[PDB]
């Protein structure tokens, strides 16, 4: 039967089932006040699906200049055309190649650039903002969004949304690599998976995707969404409570030292955005520091709510289009305050 919600991560993660249910706030707010992330499924069904395809982005915007990142070695590919990224999104034999002759795993950097999303893509902007879940929190003028209401004593988020476009990681070696490394944001955010691209030509790597989710520490209820409902999995997240950020810094300082980095004892390895916590680092965090995280698989249409100050990392399983909006909830406004 249709139900209001369910639990993931063995009861530690709320999953809301209907993105436009006017009563969601009653379940949401209790979980949110405790510093937990929240998942809302089904947002894809509310969107105009023709607006969120890689072929449309290539056709409409393909002549713009951009930089890309090689996810495997963090190298920048400077001043290429945006079509060079999009035309390889699903067709592997069209991807830019590394010196070694392999197709590259690429991320499109800062596109649309800065705050231009609304000006460049006015129809996409309308379609996203009108269909965000928890609208009193997430809309620019929502009754519980303080972004437009705070003085300069608080860091205000840039006008959004922001897009995250990147290929899926492929090999066993790629399992230890991040699409986006561990970092934190001083505002809350909602991140929506608007498109998942399962490739062709080398499209058959369905079994390395299961070993990544399994080793990623994903829960048994999550593994059932694949095998039983045939939903398309985009990305594996790890999120940590804001209260655990300093223990995470202590671990990454210890590991930097062991790997012979030379860092001052105050340096911030989370702000550096230089680490991805692989299965080894996540076990060590748990055992040596007492810190447990939320391992989340974001499927097509899943909205991930990320609390202000919560460290998080993302590993694309397949090619993804994500769109995120920043907001400032009253629950987490401490995280953006400039004093004490
Ligand atoms: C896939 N999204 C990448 C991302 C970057 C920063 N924060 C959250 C997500
Ligand atoms: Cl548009
Ligand atoms: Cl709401
Ligand atoms: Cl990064
Ligand atoms: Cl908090
Ligand atoms: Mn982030």
């Amino acid at each position: 039967s249709m139900t209001s919600h369910s639990w993931l991560c063995d009861g530690r993660l709320l999953c809301l089932h209907d993105p436009s249910n006017k009563n969601n706030w009653k379940i949401f707010r209790e979980c949110w006040k405790q510093g937990q992330p929240v998942l809302v499924s089904g947002v894809h069904k509310k969107l105009k699906s023709e607006l969120w395809k890689p072929e449309a982005f290539s056709q409409e915007f393909g002549d713009q200049d951009v930089d890309l990142v090689n996810c495997r070695n963090c190298a920048i590919i400077s001043d290429v055309k945006v079509r060079d990224f999009w035309d390889g999104f699903e067709i592997i034999c069209k991807r830019l190649r590394s010196e070694d002759g392999q197709p590259m795993v690429l991320k499109l950097k800062d596109w649309p650039p800065g705050e231009d999303f609304r000006d460049m893509m006015p129809t996409r902007f309308e379609d996203l903002m009108e269909n965000l879940p928890l609208p009193e929190y997430t809309k620019r003028d929502g009754r519980l969004n303080l972004a437009s209401r705070l003085p300069s004593y608080f860091v205000r988020p840039d006008l959004g949304p922001k897009m995250y476009n990147a290929y899926g990681l492929i090999t066993a070696e790629d399992r230890r690599v991040g699409t986006t490394n561990l970092h934190l944001d001083v505002s809350d955010a909602v991140n929506v998976m608007v498109y998942v691209g399962i490739p062709i030509g080398e499209g058959a790597h369905d079994e390395e995707v299961l070993k990544t989710i399994d080793e990623g520490d994903a829960d048994e209820v999550t593994k059932e969404r694949i095998h039983d409902h045939k939903e398309k999995p985009g990305a594996l997240w790890h999120i940590y409570a804001a209260k655990d950020a300093e223990k995470i810094r202590e671990l990454l300082r210890k590991v930097g030292e062991e790997q012979g980095q030379e860092n001052p004892p105050d340096h911030d390895p989370i702000h550096d955005q230089s680490w991805y916590l692989d299965q080894t680092l996540r076990k060590r965090l748990y055992e040596e520091y007492g810190v447990q995280g939320w391992a989340i698989v974001q499927f097509l249409g899943d909205a991930v709510f990320i609390p202000a100050g919560a460290p998080h990392q993302v590993h694309n399983l397949y090619s993804c289009i994500k769109v995120a909006e920043d907001f400032v909830s009253p629950e987490h406004v401490k995280h953006c305050f400039r004093l004490t």
